[PDB]
């Protein structure tokens, strides 16, 4: 499905969440440019005040927009599953705190790439870095390690997110990921590699709702030319 990503593609993101019994919704819109590995989106909390820090939701809120270099084209599972798309499931374990469990469908709905997510959070501390809102409003560059899951005709990924904390410490979030195609058409099953990620978080001066503006660049790496 790599032909679907040669230009700029519109994106819609819909998240329904529950964290320690607090119900919230997020809606996002923007565009993806896989040629340059670039994502530009704005998210709104449509239920009022977001009950967790915006940075904790960034990984949950479309790896089909990653830039795969030409020599790594045969390792791009994410585009190969389009347009019917894939199911992306995670467990995110916040060190010394709670756990998110997520299930999303990523697929084309007409000409728009849509990411529809359900999130359940449990076992969070009221006084912790997440429900205490003690995380900095920023985002680090990460190491996303991908391996084939031959049995399920899909992939797994494993990686650590580093959330800077206002007291100068780091809140680790361990990510465990599975992706399975929605269609029965063939997909690419990759050799081991990683996605090199970078993001910045900002605000829109004319937006009164609780929101996050996101710019992200992602490139695949870890396989030698030849």
């Amino acid at each position: 499905g790599e032909e679907l990503f040669t230009g700029v593609v519109p994106i819609l993101v819909e998240l329904d969440g529950d964290v320690n019994g607090h119900k919230f919704s997020v809606r996002g819109e923007g565009e993806g440019d896989a040629t340059n590995g670039k994502l530009t989106l704005k998210f709104i909390c449509t239920t009022g005040k977001l009950p967790v820090p915006w940075p904790t939701l960034v990984t949950t809120l479309v790896q089909c927009f990653s830039r795969y270099p030409d020599h790594m084209k045969r390792h791009d599972f994410f585009k190969s599953a389009m347009p019917e798309g894939y199911v992306q499931e995670r467990t995110i374990s916040f060190k010394d705190d709670g756990t998110y469990k997520t299930r999303a469908e990523v697929k084309f709905e007409g000409d728009t790439l849509v990411n529809r997510i359900e999130l359940k959070g449990i076992d969070f501390k009221e006084d912790g870095n997440i429900l205490g809102h003690k995380l900095e409003y920023n985002f680090n560059s990460h190491x996303v390690y991908i391996t084939a899951d031959k049995q399920k005709n899909g992939i797994k990924a494993n990686f650590k997110i580093r959330h800077n904390v206002e007291d100068g410490s780091v809140q680790l979030a361990d990510h465990y990921q599975q992706n399975t195609p929605i269609g029965d058409g063939p997909v690419l099953l990759p050799d081991n590699h990683y996605l090199s990620t970078q993001s910045v978080l900002s605000k829109d001066p004319n937006e009164k709702r609780d929101h996050m503006v996101l710019l992200e660049f992602v490139t695949a790496a870890g396989i030698t030319h030849g």
